[PDB]
């Protein structure tokens, strides 16, 4: 028993469905530090994330799909975390350092940023505009403190600094898991839908013809494991579509990859700067800042930036930068997401209230006219409805904003034949615009509120419902004690899918035995059949009594 | 020590008054459900803060003229000279008053900033009066809904299903009140617990094979004496029980 608590963490057990009918299980080995780096709490929030939105959207018929791309993508920050980890030569590792320093400290760079932010907005606070000078007014810094103004101006340059820090870390952490993303999900398409042979993308697709210009560059292979995809496509649809075509599309000689297949050479790179710089692929950077300037948290860093420069330019720019406790806090950002969940009903309900108080203008400006004076003073009449435009604007500036609707704002018709018309307007003015579209406005909101709210509380069941492999009921495990828990924990723990694929990864082909064999190379033809889908050793051997 | 305050000045005395919260249940019931969410208030009141700075900072380089509120020529009153003053007085007037703060402000007509003044209070009235307190009433209302439901759910639950076993009650329906009798007698959670005192009132001398073995394995912490999802029905349906 010892050696076997002794060797617990590291005794991984998995289930196949297997080339016969019969449940077969592998033991084999968990690399501790593999465990630990899984166990490291970004992949935690990571996995997290994807299991909600893998509940939220149902995806039954591709989840294992999902969790096998979920497990890829894992692998290619797990290389991501091992790079991370801890003249011209200086200056590069200087360079490398420092870019893994901030890819290390993005986060706190931009909880300093935005400390940054708030200590200017504070030191903003006390300025004061004194029309004489300290002829025109002249804004000024009013306290009794010495040296604050060039202490809000060296808080100013701090926070550009930190911001361009940043910039330069996001740059570093986040960029290549977008571009190993992309890659991949292309090389998916090019190899089995072949987007581009034999068929051609939407028109719709931005990225898909986007997509077009690393085709026949070298550097498509880069940033991705596999750097043979291309040559898969030419094997298999050469002597359809025509292997010149392919050729010349996909970008590989036909010549060099032979010779290189016969015997390869081994040419010495000249480490001079500006062949390096000639060497660098233009059209592979080119799509990589097309794909980059597309993505949302760029786009907010470089406004941030922009801000930043801004704000150090005229001082009041600053105060645009508060509202980055939106994303910052995570409460506001989930108001702000049940406040945009319903962005579209806003607009049109928004709009319905502009035709209808345009309804309500046309059906007064020829009726009730008379009753549009604001001048108390008799010798100046001052008419706010003599046409459209200014009876439109009076009465959506006025009667939307005061309580009561416009009744209040027009003449009082007692003593006229319009008395009853108007107040009928009135009445119908208030209750149409001032009630029913702010109750839809509340009742948007609400039912956004309460619709999050039940999408959590069903990803939670779910989450704990039946099981995920199997999809089984709780109850069959249940008649064992800690049955569907011991099930979910071992016989079919996704993690132990995960470190099963690590270690055929990890090991040797020629160490492979013969069921371990039949997984990788099912796996490699993208299959998902080992997949034990609503079965388990307690059903396949319940008379064996397991 | 409130007590002793209001011997001290009577008027303390009123504080106790807030006694009767926790004295009456609805009272303690409905404050918790106005407390479920007090992360939340406090956290859209600061947004509240936030949005009403932005607005004081951008007026009070734009329309910062039509910031008078003296009804005398000869002595003006500017209330937004600097924006401390200005931020005071947006927070107290316009939070308060219906309609946001374009009524205070003096009408921009026949001024070039007429329509942006107008724009200005548009967009504080619709993003302050209205979103905000639409906030208010939904943090409220989402909290007495869910504490609703919770005892919903917590009445199912209790009448679901059994206690000891988590067994579907279908089962034991079959026999007429079966599903009853089953809670009621075979596993009671009285029972278990007179059955518990009566091994701990008993002695060790006297204790059959059977509860001496319930006896030292409860002392070892474990529970397996509990029939999770079994019963004599089951098992000896055979035997016809
Ligand atoms: N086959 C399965 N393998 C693993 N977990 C499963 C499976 N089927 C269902 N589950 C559910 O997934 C849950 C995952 O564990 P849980 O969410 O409680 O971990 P955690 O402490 O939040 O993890 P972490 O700190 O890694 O985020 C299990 O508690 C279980 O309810
Ligand atoms: N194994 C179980 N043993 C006892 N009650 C169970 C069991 N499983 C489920 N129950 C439920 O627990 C309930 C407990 O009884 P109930 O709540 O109706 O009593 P009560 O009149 O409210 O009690 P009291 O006056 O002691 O508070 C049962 O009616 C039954 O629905
Ligand atoms: C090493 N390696 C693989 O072997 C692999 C993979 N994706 C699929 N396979 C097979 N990735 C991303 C990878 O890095
Ligand atoms: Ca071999
Ligand atoms: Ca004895
Ligand atoms: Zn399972
Ligand atoms: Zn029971």
């Amino acid at each position: 028993e010892s050696i076997l608590e002794y060797f617990r963490p590291y005794l991984g057990r998995i289930e196949i469905m297997g080339a016969s009918r019969r449940i077969e299980r592998i033991y084999f080995e968990i690399s501790e530090t593999n465990r630990a780096q899984w166990e490291m709490p970004q992949v935690k929030e990571s996995k997290r994330q994807f299991i909600f939105d893998v509940v939220n959207e149902g995806g039954e018929a591709e989840k294992m799909e999902l969790f096998v791309s979920f497990c890829e993508d894992t692998i290619f920050e797990m290389q991501i975390a091992a790079q991370i980890s801890e003249f011209w030569g200086e200056l590069e590792v200087q360079r490398v350092k420092f870019l893994n320093y901030l890819s290390r400290n993005f986060y706190t760079l931009r909880f300093l940023a935005l400390f940054l932010a708030f200590a200017i907005n504070f030191i903003l606070l006390f300025y004061k505009v004194s029309d004489s000078p300290p002829n025109m007014v002249y804004y000024f810094l009013e306290e009794s403190t010495g040296y604050m103004e060039p202490a809000l101006w060296c808080l100013s340059l701090l926070h550009t600094l930190v911001a361009f820090l940043c910039i330069i870390g996001y740059n570093c952490l986040k960029v290549p898991l977008v571009i190993f993303k992309r890659e991949k999900e292309l090389a998916r398409k090019l190899e089995f839908d072949g987007l581009y042979i034999t068929e051609q993308p939407g028109d719709d697709d931005v990225k898909g013809q986007w997509d077009r210009l690393v085709l026949n560059t070298p550097s498509f292979p880069s940033n991705y494991w596999d750097k043979f995809v291309k040559r898969k496509v030419l094997d298999k649809h050469g002597d359809i579509f025509g292997r010149e075509r392919i050729a010349e599309l996909l970008g590989m000689d036909l010549a060099s990859l032979e010779i290189t297949a016969h015997n390869e050479r081994k040419p010495d790179p000249p480490p001079g700067l500006l062949t390096w710089l000639m060497s660098i692929d233009v059209k592979y950077q080119i799509w990589k800042f097309g794909v980059i300037f597309t993505d949302n948290s760029f786009l907010y860093l470089g406004w941030y930036m922009v801000m930043s420069l801004l704000g150090h330019y005229n001082n009041f720019f600053f105060a645009a930068h508060l509202l980055d406790i939106a994303m910052g806090v995570k409460t506001l950002r989930t108001i702000l997401s049940s406040v945009t969940h319903n962005g579209k009903q806003l607009v049109m309900t928004v709009g319905l209230l502009a035709v209808v108080v345009y309804l309500y203008t046309v059906v007064a400006f020829n009726f009730f006219r008379k009753f549009y004076n604001k001048s108390e003073d008799e010798d100046e009449p001052d008419m706010k409805c003599d046409d459209m435009m200014t009876c439109y604007l009076f009465h959506m500036y006025v009667g939307v904003r005061a309580g009561g609707g416009i009744g209040d704002e027009i003449e009082d018709p007692a003593g006229d034949e319009y008395e009853l018309y108007r107040v009928v307007f009135d009445i119908t003015f208030f209750f149409f615009v001032i009630v029913i579209l702010l109750a839809i406005i509340q009742g948007l909101i609400i039912d956004a509120f309460g619709e999050l709210r039940d999408q959590q509380e069903q990803v939670k069941e779910d989450m704990e419902t039946k099981c995920f492999i199997c999809g089984i009921g709780s109850d069959y495990f249940d008649t064992t004690p800690h049955g569907f828990e011991t099930h979910t924990l071992e016989e079919h723990n996704l993690a132990n899918y995960m470190f099963f694929l690590m270690y055929l990864i990890n090991k040797d082909e020629t160490e492979h035995t013969g069921q371990e064999s039949y997984v990788w190379k099912m796996y490699q033809e993208r299959c998902w059949d080992f997949f034990p889908a609503g079965d388990c050793f307690r059903k396949q051997y319940e008379d064996q009594l397991s």
